[PDB]
């Protein structure tokens, strides 16, 4: 089997991207920010705290003739920005893109945090990354993309995410015309239950490749691309009037400037990110300060190579037995 989905950014920033998700008998479509960063499949409900809820769809398992409470399950996730959810389980069938997993858990919010209530955009998360992040207790749960391997065509899936633009998830398959150029594998890591890799170095817009190795995850459910502080410095400082605001949160750079590019190393192959890419626009409505794509990893533990980064790329979660990541210009 295959699955194929186009995913949307929610806003004019592309803060990130919603997925449309099929719940339940008769189907429930839920617009869910699909995650490789995370492993619990989770979404605004009927049994959410009703002051919690502001626009978002809502899975309701009592309209769902499949819908099967997971006794004694409960589920509760805390995420790098500060943001959490946390609620009970159940099974039920989930479809992407014409790809069905029945079984699915869907874990179902009576609490979430308040970002989540102001973004009226998402509806939920699918995560992507390894199930043994999967917050389930007290039996760990399954991703989608887990539950689906063993049907797919090829135990694969895609990233293929637009500037400002809508792109795609495929399942299963490598769409060899969504991409120029060949797709470089390169090893991943899951000790850490992340889509984790390591780069061979970066670039700052027409200067010199770096060689240098970059430790950090594939994480669609990260608008920005967070990188250690000399890296970032090196970019800033090309960019006149650039600087790091404590107050702000990091850099932000005058909204009249042109960015330069910025590469990033896969193997011997190379992705650039154009530098209108690296443009979160004014840090408050009117103002002619312009935040940063690319910020520093040093207050996070860990590299992220987040949406920024991964939109220059088509790129491919392979999940054969020793996973690995692709990655090929586009």
């Amino acid at each position: 089997s295959t699955g194929s989905a186009t995913t949307t950014p929610i806003d004019s920033l592309d803060d990130a991207y919603i997925t449309p998700v099929q719940i339940g008998t008769p189907a429930q479509t839920l617009n869910l920010d699909f995650d490789t960063g995370s492993s619990d499949l989770w979404v605004f409900s009927s049994e959410t705290t009703a002051s919690e809820v502001d626009g978002q769809t809502i899975y309701t398992p009592s309209k769902s003739t499949t819908a099967k409470l997971l006794s004694g399950a409960t589920w509760s996730i805390s995420y790098g920005d500060g943001s959490s959810s946390s609620g009970d389980v159940y099974t039920d069938t989930v479809s992407v893109g014409g790809l069905t997993v029945t079984g699915q858990a869907v874990e179902s919010a009576k609490k979430v945090s308040s970002s989540f209530t102001e973004d009226s955009t998402i509806d939920g998360l699918l995560g992507l990354a390894f199930s043994t992040l999967n917050t389930v207790s007290p039996t760990q749960q399954k991703t989608f993309f887990d539950n689906a391997k063993a049907s797919l065509d090829s135990p694969v899936f895609t990233a293929d995410l637009g500037y400002h633009a809508p792109g795609t998830y495929n399942f299963g398959f490598i769409d060899t015309t969504a991409y120029t150029g060949s797709i470089t594998y390169t090893a991943v890591s899951t000790k850490q239950g992340f889509w984790e890799w390591t780069s061979t170095g970066y670039a700052v817009g027409s200067g010199t490749f770096k060689s240098t190795s970059i430790d950090g995850i594939a994480d669609t459910g990260t608008t920005l691309l967070y990188l250690p502080a000399t890296v970032v410095s090196a970019y800033w400082a090309q960019v006149s009037g650039a600087k790091s605001s404590s107050s702000v949160g990091g850099y932000v750079f005058p909204c009249s400037a042109t960015l330069p590019s910025f590469t990033f190393g896969v193997g011997s192959a190379r992705i650039v990110i154009p530098g209108d890419y690296i443009d979160f626009g004014p840090i408050s409505t009117g103002s002619s300060s312009c935040f940063g794509g690319i910020q520093s990893s040093a207050g996070i533990g860990i590299n992220i190579f987040g949406d920024v980064a991964l939109k220059a790329a088509f790129v491919v979660f392979n999940g054969a037995t020793t996973p690995t990541l692709g990655f090929a210009s586009k």
